[PDB]
């Protein structure tokens, strides 16, 4: 059984990845982490702790002290939100990916990471996201995975959570690639590990 | 009359680009500028700094006390050294160039920055050279004008003379005149828009390579 570390937990899909890995490999092997406050109930569903991604010493203490195998990687400054504060988005998307790579390939730990589909500071660290952690693999073992998010609510929330649980359980042998392009309405993504987008246009809209 | 810093200059082409300026615009109008210890002859061809690329407040202060209009940024790790020291390759790649960015954008820099034709920390960043450099270009002013360069002679290759002369020439061509930032140039093998825009002509294809060469 693996212990997770979610960071930028608190956001959209931060929460449901988390109660979903909750009731796979139990509560106490999720800690949620993020650097604005929890609501009542997220703090409740299981291990939650402030981690800021731009200090790097933040991150290894977590991930020494709490044993950490696997780390989703969330955290990151939005298109327009970051438009407006572009050193922010710069460093926590850049500066924060580079602390996350460094922790994790120091520590061996599986490194989720997800990118999408530049003119924008967010678009620009994704290409350098997939770039660098492609480099981490090839230079030190980093067992880097991530998958080009497309919309989500194009695609359903419940496939966007699923997807990133199975590409971390199948082995590193049966990937071809550490970047997959995930798509619902991508032949490797459903070849190498079985990717089968559930919700399409009908059901969707039940 | 513009006013040149040059960054990372005591490498290949920093003191030839250095040379070449410094007949053109005037001697004391080219501040050369590294963090090592320059050569007798090269400190005293002109103005000299110490310049490290890591620290953002240092360049600030170069910038404005010298009303620096022109920057080349040559301060790199060549990815040889670099693939063993990824942590201060990363840094002074990518920390670096934002620093760059960041100073030329703010006091109304022009700004050069050489790429290359991806597996080595060097040629990630040199993709994000670009990808930064062009977004700096449309989400504020930044005048960045980066040409890739490819294999460079000296004593898909280019001679040194053309590498600079190209360097001095995207530079000083009117920002009308450029559809593009990131232009190719290329010389010979043994840059259509870097011709069709702002007139590259390569003075040395391969007979005249040999030629020099032996000297
Ligand atoms: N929302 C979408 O539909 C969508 C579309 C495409 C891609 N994505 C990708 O999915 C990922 C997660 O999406 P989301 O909706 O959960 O994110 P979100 O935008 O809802 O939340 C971002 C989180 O990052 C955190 N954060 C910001 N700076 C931080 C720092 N220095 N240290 C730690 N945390 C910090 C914020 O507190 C926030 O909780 C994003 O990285 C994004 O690139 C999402
Ligand atoms: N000549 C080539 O083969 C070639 C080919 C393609 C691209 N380029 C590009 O041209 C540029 C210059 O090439 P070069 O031949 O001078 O390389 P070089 O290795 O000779 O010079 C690099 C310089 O960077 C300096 N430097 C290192 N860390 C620094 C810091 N923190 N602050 C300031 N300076 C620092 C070093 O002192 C060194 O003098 C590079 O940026 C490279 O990307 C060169």
């Amino acid at each position: 059984p693996p212990r997770v570390l979610i960071t930028g937990g608190l956001g959209q899909l931060g929460v449901g990845l988390a109660n979903l890995l909750r009731k796979r490999f139990g509560k106490d092997n999720v800690i949620l982490s993020d650097i604005r406050k929890p609501p009542a109930h997220v703090f409740h569903s299981g291990p939650f702790v402030y981690a800021n991604i731009l200090d790097y010493k933040s991150l290894r203490e977590i991930v020494v002290n709490h044993r950490i195998s696997w780390l989703f990687h969330y955290s990151a400054l939005l298109s327009a939100v970051g438009e407006a504060n572009v050193s922010l988005a710069r460093d926590v998307n850049i500066t924060g990916l580079h602390n996350v790579l460094d922790v994790a390939a120091e520590y061996n730990v599986r490194l989720f990471v997800p990118s999408t589909i530049p003119r924008t500071i967010y678009g620009v660290s994704k290409v350098h996201t997939e770039l660098m952690g492609e480099y981490y693999y090839y230079r030190y073992g980093l067992d880097f995975r991530c998958l080009r998010y497309p919309g989500i609510i194009m695609m359903y929330i419940s496939d966007c959570l699923r997807a990133t649980l199975e590409v971390m359980e199948a082995p590193a042998e049966r990937l071809s690639m550490r970047t997959y392009n995930i798509s619902a309405m991508d032949s490797n993504a459903r070849k190498d590990w079985g990717w089968k987008h559930d919700f399409d246009l009908p059901e969707l809209v039940a």
